[PDB]
RNA sequence: UUCUUGUCCAGGAGAGG
DNA sequence: CCTCTCCTGGACAAG
C-alpha cells in the first residue's frame, strides 16, 4: 500500500517521481518549462492554492511515452497523478522486515481510555489511515519540501579516515543500510569529503555518524531549538490527551543536490551519501522540528518536541476530530507514523520522558521502577549515569542540588576511573532514592497568569519555586548550593545569588508575561546604591544584578511570610555514623581511669590511654596521675586526652572508654551541651565542664572522629591494658 | 564530546586584588 | 590565594 517511486525523464535528464494519489494533475520543476509555451492558467490546490501557470508537456516515464497537462513546481523531484498513466499499475514496496502494524492498531484502540462507543469511531479512523502509519522497518517518508541546501559552510573540512569496528555489528547495520538503498535516501557515489562510523549497541546494535569535522564548518541555521523545560510548562493539560511518533523525519526531508557531497561515508569499502539529511548533522534537528511547528501552526494548543507530538481537549469528539484534522496535514505533508511509539486518548500519557496524568505532570512509574534497582557504583562512567539519570527530576524536587552535592563533589575527588565510595554515601543514595519515590506532581504553565516566583535562601543554598499568580501548586523547584566563592558571600549577596538562577529559568518560562519577585528583600531601590564596604562580592556579580533592573517587565516584593533561614543554624543530625573496619582507622584509642580511696582526703585517681594503630600494634602508652578526683572525672580527662592525640593524627581515628557514661553522653548530648553552654537537665552547670568544653572543640576540629564503648573481644585486650596504666598512674602521688 | 535538550568535568591561556 | 574570562578537549541521561 505505501506504493513506490518510479523514474521518470524530462527532456532527456533523469528524474525521480512519486505516484501520488491526492494529486489532480501531474506537476514539473520550474526549471524544465521555462522555454515553454504556457496553455493558460487554472488554480492548483497546494498548502499555501493560488493558480499557477499550466502546461502541456511530452517526457518518458519508465521509458514510456506520456502527455499531460502539468504546471511548476519549486522541487527538485516530479509529482505524477495517476489519473495520467493508466497503464501504470503502482507496485508495493519490499524491505526487510514487516511490523505488526494490525497489532499495534489493536494496542491503541484497547489502551485508549474511552467508551466502547467511541473506540468504534476511532477504529474507524485508524483503518482509514492505513497509509499514514509506518508498515515496514526503518521506512521513510517523502517530504514535499524544496530540499535542503547544508553545506552553507565557506569552507571544507578535510576527509576523515576510517577504522574497522565490531564485526557483530556489521551485519545488524546492513541491513539498514540496504533499506534506505532500495527507498533511494542511500546511493553508492564517491565524494571528496568522508566522516567516520562507529555502533552504539543497541540492548537487543545501531548506527552513529560522526559529524565532528563537517559540523566545525557548517553554520547554525536562524531557527532557534525548543527547550525541553519550556514545552513541558508551557503544554495545556486536559482530560483526554495524546501523543503523535514520527518516525525517522529526518530522513523524509530532501537535501540539495550539491550538498549531498558533504553527507559521505565508507562503509565496507564502498562510500555512500545521503539524499535526506542525516543524524548527526549540525541544523538538521532544527530544520525538522522548525518544519513541524509550521504545518500544526494553525492549530491550537499543542506542543512539540523533535520527532513527538503532544495535543489534549475535553471533548472526545473534539479530539478525534483535530486527529482526523493532524492525520490529514502529516499525510498531505509526507510524514509516516510509527504505531509502536505512539499514545492516544489516555488520561495519562507519557510525553518527554514525563507523565501528563490530570493531577499534573509527573515521573514515570517505570522510571520509579529504574531508580529503585540501581546498585551502588563502582566506576566513573557507572556514577556518571547515575547521575545523569537522577537529574531527570531536579526540577521536581526542592533542595535537590543539597541533596546530590556530595556525589557530584564525589566525581570531582575521583581520580582515573575509579570513585572513592564509602558506607555513607551509600546511605546518601537510599535516601536519595526514597526522596524520589515520595516525589509529588506539578502544574502546568498558563499563558494568561503572570509568572511568580518565589525565593528564599539558607546560608548554605538559595531555594526557588516558580508558581502562577494566584496558583496553588507550583509549576517548578530550583536549587543551587553556593560554591566556595559565594558561600563567603553576605546574605544580602547570596540572596541575589539564587535570584540570578531564578531568572534565566523565568524567561524560558515567563512566555511573554511579566514576572512578579517575592522574597526576603526589603527594597531593590536602595539595593542599587549599597555601600562597598558591605559588598563581599566583586564588580562583575554586581553589574548583573544591576542590570536586572533596568528590565520594567519584571518587578520585585517582600515576603514576609517566607520562612526566616538566613539565620537558623543546623539541626542535630540523628543518624549514627556507621563504623569503618578496624584495619581502616588510621588509628585506634584505647582510655582508662581509676579510683582509690586515699589517707583526710576522697581519692587518688590515674589515667591510662594507648596509641594503636592496626594486627594490633602498641604504638605509644600513657599512664600518669590525677590526684584526688572522682573515677568519672578520671574517665573524662582519659578520652579528652585522646581527642587532642587524635586531633594530631590524620584519618578516620576510634576511641574506646570503659566508661558507657562518657561515651553515651557524648555521643546523646555534647551537641546540645554545646548549644545550651553546657547545662544539664536541671539546667545546672555541669561537672567537669571544662573537661566536656575541650573534649567539645577536638570533635568539631576533626569530625571523623568516632567515640564509642563497647565492654572478651578483641577491644578488651587493650580495654585491660588501658585498665593496668590508670592503677599505676593512680599509686604515683 | 554524532546530534538536540539538561546537569557537570578537565585542560589551556591569560587578566585582576 | 584568592576570583573571573574565554578558548579547547570530554562525561552521563533519554530523545
Amino acid at each position: 500500500p505505501p506504493l513506490l517511486q518510479l523514474p521518470v525523464e524530462v527532456k532527456k535528464t533523469e528524474l525521480n517521481g512519486f505516484w501520488d494519489t491526492g494529486a489532480q494533475i501531474t506537476c514539473i520543476p520550474e526549471a524544465f518549462l521555462k522555454e515553454e509555451i504556457p496553455i493558460g492558467e487554472a488554480q492548483i490546490k497546494t498548502l499555501h492554492t493560488k493558480l499557477q501557470s499550466v502546461y502541456y508537456l511530452k517526457f518518458k516515464v519508465l521509458g514510456r511515452k506520456v502527455e499531460a497537462e502539468v504546471t511548476t513546481s519549486p522541487f527538485d523531484y516530479v509529482i505524477i497523478s495517476p489519473s495520467d498513466i493508466p497503464w501504470y499499475k503502482p507496485q508495493p514496496l519490499e524491505l526487510t522486515v514487516k511490523l505488526p502494524v494490525q497489532d499495534f492498531k489493536k494496542e491503541l484502540i484497547n489502551k485508549a481510555n474511552i467508551n466502547n462507543e467511541e473506540k468504534k469511531q476511532l477504529a474507524k479512523l485508524l483503518d482509514k489511515y492505513d497509509v499514514l502509519w509506518q508498515q515496514w522497518e526503518n521506512q521513510v517518508g517523502h517530504r514535499k519540501i524544496p530540499p535542503h541546501n547544508i553545506a552553507t559552510g565557506t569552507v571544507a573540512p578535510r576527509p576523515q579516515r576510517q577504522y574497522h569496528i565490531n564485526t557483530k555489528a556489521k551485519p545488524s547495520i546492513q541491513q539498514v543500510i540496504d533499506d534506505l538503498l532500495k527507498q533511494g535516501v542511500l546511493i553508492k557515489q564517491t565524494s571528496v569529503m568522508n566522516t567516520p562510523i562507529y555502533p552504539v549497541p543497541k540492548p537487543d546494535w545501531r548506527m552513529v555518524l560522526d559529524y565532528r569535522a563537517v559540523n566545525k564548518t557548517v553554520p547554525l541555521i536562524g531557527a532557534q531549538n525548543q527547550h525541553s523545560l519550556g514545552i513541558l510548562t508551557n503544554l495545556v493539560r486536559q482530560k483526554y490527551k495524546s501523543t503523535i511518533d514520527l518516525s525517522n523525519g529526518f530522513w523524509a526531508h530532501p537535501i540539495t543536490k550539491d550538498s549531498q557531497w558533504i553527507t559521505a561515508f565508507t562503509w565496507e569499502g564502498k562510500q555512500h551519501v545521503w539524499t535526506r539529511l542525516p543524524q548527526g548533522f549540525l541544523n538538521s534537528p532544527a530544520l525538522f522540528t522548525a518544519d513541524v511547528v509550521d504545518l500544526l501552526k494553525n492549530i491550537p494548543g499543542i506542543s512539540v518536541y523533535v520527532d513527538d507530538i503532544y495535543f489534549s481537549t475535553e471533548t472526545v469528539s473534539e479530539h478525534l476530530k483535530i486527529l482526523e484534522k493532524v492525520f490529514k496535514i502529516l499525510l498531505e505533508a509526507g510524514y509516516i507514523v510509527s504505531l509502536k511509539k505512539s499514545a492516544l486518548l489516555r488520561y495519562e500519557v507519557t510525553f518527554l520522558g514525563f507523565s501528563i496524568t490530570q493531577t499534573g505532570r509527573g515521573l514515570t512509574s517505570e522510571f520509579k521502577d529504574k531508580i529503585q534497582n540501581i546498585t551502588s557504583p563502582r566506576t566513573l562512567k557507572e556514577l556518571q549515569s547515575i547521575l545523569g539519570l537522577f537529574n531527570f527530576a531536579r526540577n521536581f524536587v526542592p533542595n535537590f542540588s543539597e541533596i546530590i552535592k556530595p556525589l557530584y563533589s564525589l566525581i570531582s575527588t575521583a581520580e582515573g576511573n575509579n570513585i572513592k565510595w564509602t558506607s555513607e554515601h551509600t546511605r546518601y543514595l537510599e535516601e536519595i532514592v526514597s526522596a524520589l519515590n515520595h516525589a509529588g506532581n506539578l502544574e502546568q504553565r498558563d499563558n494568561e497568569s503572570p509568572l511568580v516566583v518565589k525565593l528564599n535562601a539558607s546560608p548554605k543554598t538559595g531555594y526557588i519555586r516558580y508558581y502562577n499568580k494566584g496558583g496553588q501548586k507550583p509549576i517548578a523547584y530550583a536549587s543551587h548550593v553556593f560554591t566556595n566563592t559565594e558561600l563567603k558571600f553576605t546574605p544580602l549577596e547570596k540572596l541575589l545569588v539564587t535570584m540570578h538562577k531564578a531568572l534565566i529559568k523565568a524567561i524560558d518560562l515567563a512566555l511573554g508575561q511579566p514576572i512578579e519577585v517575592y522574597s526576603p528583600i526589603i527594597s531593590m531601590q536602595k539595593l542599587q546604591k549599597t555601600p562597598l564596604p558591605e559588598r563581599k562580592a566583586l564588580s562583575t556579580r554586581w553589574i548583573t544584578w544591576l542590570s536586572y533592573l533596568e528590565d520594567p517587565r519584571i518587578t520585585f516584593y517582600y515576603d514576609k511570610t517566607l520562612p526566616d533561614l538566613k539565620n537558623v543554624p543546623e539541626t542535630v543530625t540523628d543518624k549514627k555514623p556507621k563504623m569503618l573496619p578496624i584495619i581502616e582507622y588510621a588509628a585506634v584509642f584505647y582510655t582508662n581511669g581509676s579510683a582509690i580511696r586515699s589517707p583526710n582526703k576522697s581519692h587518688s585517681s590515674g589515667m591510662g590511654i594507648v596509641h594503636a594503630v592496626f594486627e594490633l600494634t602498641i604504638e605509644h602508652q600513657w599512664s600518669i596521675p590525677l590526684g584526688d578526683h572522682t573515677a568519672q572525672y578520671a574517665e573524662i580527662s582519659a578520652v579528652e586526652f585522646a581527642c587532642k592525640k587524635a586531633n594530631n593524627i590524620s584519618g578516620p581515628v576510634l576511641i574506646v572508654t570503659n566508661s558507657d557514661y562518657v561515651a553515651r553522653s557524648v555521643n546523646e548530648e555534647l551537641p546540645f551541651w554545646r548549644s545550651n553552654g553546657f547545662v544539664n537537665n536541671k539546667k545546672k552547670p555541669l561537672k567537669h565542664i571544662s573537661k566536656w568544653k575541650n573534649i567539645s572543640d577536638s570533635l568539631l576540629l576533626k569530625r571523623d572522629i568516632i567515640i564509642v564503648h563497647e565492654p572478651t573481644s578483641i577491644h578488651t585486650q587493650g580495654n585491660n591494658l588501658a585498665d593496668k596504666l590508670a592503677t599505676q598512674g593512680s599509686y604515683t602521688v
